[PDB]
């Protein structure tokens, strides 16, 4: 529950409200984390939350000590941190409930608080890192063996959340910009208010500034300079919320001197915090005690936001950020500990904003590589993008270092009100940003050794996968090798899920060893996939046509389905009737061929490289016994009538299918898979009480999980999850290992190979260059 | 997904607040039910939430409907509601979904709606009856030829929680000083928090006098009255908050006549509601759909309060309540659904207020029985309760009607700071009211035929049961038939409820045929007992060493788990040296022998029908080698230190015993159960997503629930769910049979044995005179 | 659902003669039901082609239609003939509304009208055809029966037996079959809920209380049962008369 003292949105506004000579707060903070784990965790069983309160006080009044941030940081660090070998680390049992509580709260406090009053021995000079981890000799080694394989960095950019907080306190303005720019949008409504009820954007400014001005202050303290007299005139939070302080007449700046540069540089901040501890060590007056509350609360609020959730995005354009993703990546060892990674990032419309942002991540890799490896490097100061490339070519994959893969993103947003057929300004975007990249690689063509595959990310719902096969083709006899589409994360149903997924394989343009995305359809179980969801789901019409379909041709094969398969072909035929206003008989059959042209452009010819696939049409229009199919997907595309009608909603009952039958769907998915030898990148990420259900287990064939009609499916790795900080491939790999070892029972070896093929196949589906 | 559309806290702030004249909320509204999802339902992953509500408006608009309550209602009664046979009834494989609903609405409106638009026959003159059930033959041929046993009914006195709603309406007055008198101690405040952030007293009474205002006006629109002036001045809801309007310079109030002598009944708003909906059938005016709307959310939301939660119960002091509580048990047939029905009270400290309801109670059942019967009656008028005696005493056990058992409850509170030994004062206040009873009794020796045996009820951690064992043996000798005791409801720890039951089992005067309760840590499995608690969980040093002792003693014999228990043991000696400040060697045999003595009475000897008790403890003082033993009790029961040191908090691991041999000590105490002939009341209920998950099937031996060493042990029912309105045993009879029938597939014969045997372990062990 | 087919062909011509609505609504029904079946697949398929060709006939259709559209055609039997294609009344007058409005009913709408009206299809449902008294085999026969006894317990609706043409003993009789005796039920058979009836075509002076010592006395001496044994089955059914009584409560 601790983290609830750390992360409170009612004691953040209590504490911000309260005047800081109030003193005795006790009861209210009680109070606030009663509200907050009602907020939170409401399964608690209103019991519980009192026994270990009594508790935490209880400890707390032993230890002789307040209700503080040392002390509840102290806490932690003691249960969860210990100092072993190399640094500090966390213990193997632990690492899931401190993963846990990274989901909620900042390790930076967590950790200067241990090394403050548990310091290890004085003779390894420890350098801040995030995260903190458990320690095994075998992944050690392991890792020394064969490195890691990043294939999955998309979840904020490429960075932690952790340092995205300093970068908004050195450019508050900016995040306020994006903050209000934003603001106008509705899904954010719901974000912010479901968050923190009554957030908005001027408290947004206040709370950024009144954090400014907290570290500032703290600064001083620590720094144990005399305590400036305007601090007597401080005496409510809500003074914090202006750039000045008035004591008498006179309006002071909080602004003062810092040893280091960077002044918001997560090494400032932890030798700041080490400090002030270190003052604090035997006891802490009420009012900074109260400030230091404050500011871990907005810290953590601010961490939740973000990741719960453009110009924050572009500020990131330098060749700094990206130097700093490859030193982290790299270890603080001499060898880097992931080989092989895979760099994705935004497209942008504009070939200047494409060529800096191209030329910012090159020259960073240069300088990484620079920092580890000596040589003639030609252009010693490179600054054009053709003069990194000269810099690069020079080096050999010897595997001293990491090897990057550049992926362009390519989001789907939703369909507007008014276009000529479905997703038309979408697909112009796209055009316009591939057609942009093809004449990039024209004129570096080098760049095809480093921007490697594309991948297709956002809402999948917002817009399906055949909207981008022509984009995909043209990008390959461009000389894009390797591609990528975000499949199976999020669905109206199941079955939805899975058949995008199939259309995906049937559709894209993919060769052998491609790699698709989650995937989680076919790895979540109708067991668990349904446990407080309602009983019926309400999806468009298209979707569940498509859907029919698939369930049609999928169990067509199948003598132990033959009555559901039939059911979706009467139902399937009811639905075409009525979306396309049907009165003559339309046969499954013919569903069937308008719906697998799906990968056809609009306008191709129903509606240099682009001339392909504008003629793709022309040999099926030639088949002259597809009238009926053309006839119909143009009224697909066109009719408004039948745009309304796919638009519209309709339930599906839950028990549609057996789950025998869900699982005999996902079972010839995998089958048509392996077929074409794709693997699935894995996150570790809603509706799973704990890690153990993760469907990773299942497509990894761990008894009491896999499922007799299953097969392997080359599963590989990435470092994406969405709800927690300072997240690291390395972090889920270690995750992966104590859950075999512990929930499972796995001895050590098993554990290790376990999680080694994946990893290893992730350098076996590397895209980058051979 | 509708409920948040009936029941929303947010919603009500904000449509409370906004002018009546607004118009056009229905983006407001999609944000209410947004945020209402999102605080209640969290699980659900954001998108589905979508989806329903994008249905939910097609529905409306497609049936050309305004947002509101109308077509809400609407679309309910056609989706769970259904005429058949005799009255309305709800579908069968609904039954869950709709008592879910119930569990957060009323039924009131929803039937109302109903009956306007789609009623049956016009020849069955529909009166209303609350709840309402779903049809099968087998069930109510079953009811009929066999009748139901009412034997565990404690939660709102013994009424419904939506008839204290037109209670409160009554006397809102009264309300106010019972919310007041309460309000003021802070599980309440928390309490409010959490439902209602904002809820205060102030606002409590505004949102009453709203709502009964709200009822003035819109009888006013139903009987088409003239629609009086003071509407027009009416402009805001929270004008409403006052018991007069002022239109120009008048105040105008806003009562009337309604037809209907008594204005604040259940009937009266069910025909009113009729006859709105009526009027409203094509449309109706946008602030008065408003007013509606605004009276069903605070229904809902004080209905939440009051459900989840003195002199709103002494209100009830008259012989109506149970006259009313007898016709409704009764149902519309000549003989009485019930066969047996238990009435539990609280005895009252005052003689003539414990006098006053018995009186009351006595000549409610004997008014009832002279409703449905006819014989010479004695006294026509009765006045005492000796008169009362004399009417009844000649009524038979024919079984057309019901039969009524008195029970006392119990209600024991926490310890208080000072006091000689703990719960003292509880004790005292207890014998206190037990004199008065016995006092009663021996006055009217008769009443021994209708009060048959004494609860123990109220929160478990603010007393054990051993000190009610003197109690229970006075009232015993005194002449009191039957015990009960609730045990396993509400616990620190697993373990430390099966304790709890073998203390009640071991020192409670218990007999054969008894029954104890709850007793839920005897059903519910170590595997779904342990979903979202802490890996560590927390406890009073005193449980801990108490459960400590019981498991050492249970798994003495096991040959599987002696490592346990002698662990056990030595953290036992650990601790009672800890506690006791025992310099000496303390045997876990010692041990043993002290904590064997805690039915022993505080002031007995070692601090008429009481001297016995009293001299209890001359045995064992005359025992020689039980020195030891005694002394430690005399420190346990009076030192001081040992109090606080038995007050402070102790942690232990939740796996602390594997799942199995926590099973093990289940089976213990289940083997205790069948020995004893003890029964088990189990109604239906934090921890379950769905009720298929109930330990209830557990004991009925459900293949893949029942674990391999289950036993039999009398399972008895009972009408008591804490998060239900309008909750009938009927309701929860039918909800048995559903459940068996569907998530089991059992046949309709099987499922209704299943529920019979519990129904008939009931009759057997009925409290009830013979 | 009683007779088994091993005894319902005992005296019996190796061909039957009906109508050809008969024939034609069988064969919907047997592919309806044994499109699911892996074991008779080969059967459905035979059905709907035949189905599809004596409508070809009935309808004396000239394009094409799908045994779907046949379905879509019977299923609506159940439709009022003047409700709107040909006060209480009014809502069974106007339920044909929805449907009429729903667009892809089109062929469906119209071959009903034709049925019900046209004189040509009226005459040729007249008409009989012939079909072999071996049309299916024993397990479809038994494989329909079960799933109908399956739509039985769905639907909690109860079979009313009395006792009566071919069996030439009592102990024949299907009533023992439902009530599960060894020998009589058959695998796939499900529970259905029956009560009695006191109703012999055949006897002067025949009462329920009669028909109760007959099932009685043939349960225990035919096939052996215990006193006990035999009261309980035959109560069984008794008391089921008490539990789908009628009669108001
Ligand atoms: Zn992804
Ligand atoms: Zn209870």
């Amino acid at each position: 529950m601790e983290r609830f003292l750390l992360n409170s949105t009612v004691l953040l506004y209590r504490l911000s409200t309260v005047s800081l000579d109030e003193v005795s707060l006790d009861e209210r903070v009680e109070s606030s984390v009663f509200l907050a784990q009602y907020e939170q965790a409401r399964s608690l069983p209103d019991h519980v939350a009192k026994s270990a309160w009594s508790y935490l006080v209880q400890q707390i009044k032993q230890r002789n000590m307040k209700l503080g941030p040392v002390a509840i940081l102290r806490l932690i660090a003691e249960k969860f941190i210990k100092n072993e070998k190399g640094g500090p680390k966390i213990d193997l049992p632990m690492f899931s409930e401190w993963q846990t509580l990274m989901s909620r709260v900042s390790c930076l406090p967590i950790i200067a608080c241990h090394q403050v009053f548990n310091p290890g021995p004085a003779s390894q000079e420890y350098s801040f890192r995030w995260p903190l981890y458990p320690y095994h000799p075998t992944v050690e080694d392991y890792i020394t063996r064969e490195c890691l394989h990043e294939t999955h960095q998309h979840l904020n950019g490429s960075t932690s959340a952790e340092e995205c907080w300093l970068d908004a306190l050195k450019h508050p303005e900016a995040c306020l910009r994006d903050f209000e720019k934003g603001w106008a949008s509705q899904e954010m409504k719901q974000l912010c208010a479901q968050i923190d009820p009554s957030l908005t954007p001027r408290i947004f400014k206040d709370r950024l500034q009144i954090a400014c001005n907290i570290r500032e202050i703290l600064c001083r303290v620590a720094q144990g300079v005399e305590l400036p007299e305007w601090i007597a005139s401080m005496q409510n939070p809500q003074q914090l919320a202006n750039s000045t302080i008035l004591h008498n007449g006179r309006e002071y700046g909080f602004a003062t001197v810092w040893p280091i540069d960077d002044k918001y540089s997560q090494e400032s901040e932890f030798c700041w915090l080490t400090g002030l501890l270190e003052k604090w060590r035997f006891n802490a007056p009420e009012g900074l005690e109260r400030l230091l509350w404050i500011y871990l609360l907005i810290q953590n609020q601010y961490l939740t936001l973000l990741v719960q959730r453009t110009m924050t995005e572009l500020r990131e354009e330098t060749e700094k950020s990206y130097l700093s993703r490859f030193k982290h990546a790299h270890g603080a060892g001499v060898y880097s500990q992931v080989r092989y990674l895979e760099g994705r990032f935004a497209p942008k419309s504009d070939p200047n904003k494409m060529q800096k942002l191209l030329f910012s991540v090159l020259r960073g890799y240069w300088e990484y590589l620079s920092a580890h490896m000596s040589m003639e490097w030609v252009h010693e100061k490179p600054l054009t993008i053709s003069q990194v490339l000269d810099n690069l070519e020079l080096v050999e994959p010897h595997g001293k270092c990491v090897e990057l893969a550049l992926v362009p993103h390519f989001i789907k947003r939703k369909p507007k009100n008014g276009e000529a057929y479905p997703h038309a300004l979408l697909f112009k975007d796209l055009k316009n940003q591939a057609a942009i990249l093809m004449d990039m690689l024209k004129s570096e063509p080098r760049l095809t050794g480093w921007i490697r595959g594309v991948d297709a990310a956002a809402n999948e719902m917002h817009a399906p996968p055949e909207l981008f096969c022509p984009l995909f083709r043209v990008l390959a006899k461009s000389g894009i090798a390797h591609f990528t589409y975000h499949v199976g994360e999020d669905f109206p149903h199941l079955i939805s899920g899975i058949r995008s997924i199939d259309d995906a394989l049937r559709f894209l343009p993919l060769r052998n060893g491609d790699r698709l995305g989650h995937c989680t359809a076919i790895g979540i179980t109708p067991s668990i996939w349904k446990r407080s969801l309602p009983l019926s789901l309400s999806m468009t019409k298209e979707t569940r046509l498509l859907d029919l379909v698939f369930i049609w041709r999928e169990l067509r094969s199948h003598p132990e389905l033959l009555r559901y398969a039939s059911d979706a072909a009467i139902e399937a035929v009811r639905l075409a009737h009525k979306v396309f206003s049907l009165e003559e008989e339309v046969s499954i059959t013919t569903l069937d061929q308008v719906f697998e042209m799906r990968g056809l452009l609009a306008e191709s010819e129903g509606l240099s490289l682009w001339l392909e696939e504008y003629e793709r049409a022309r040999e099926l229009v030639k088949t002259t016994g597809m009238k009926r199919p053309l006839k119909l997907y143009k009224q697909w595309l066109t009719s408004d009538n039948v745009r309304k009608q796919r638009a519209e909603y309709v339930e599906v009952a839950l028990e549609y299918l057996p789950d025998e039958a869900v699982v005999a769907l996902q079972q010839a998915v995998m089958a048509k898979m392996a077929d074409r030898n794709i693997a699935i990148e894995c996150p570790p990420t809603s509706q799973y009480r704990n890690v153990s259900e993760h469907h990773i287990f299942r497509w990894m064939g761990l008894p009491g999980e896999a499922i007799e009609g299953d097969v392997p499916m080359s599963i590989c790795l990435g470092s994406d999850d969405p709800g927690i900080f300072a997240a690291d491939l390395k972090s889920e790999f270690y995750h992966l290992f104590v859950v075999l070892t512990r929930k499972f029972g796995l001895s050590p070896a098993d554990a290790l190979r376990k999680v080694a093929e994946v990893n290893e196949n992730g350098r076996i589906y590397r895209f980058h260059d051979v």
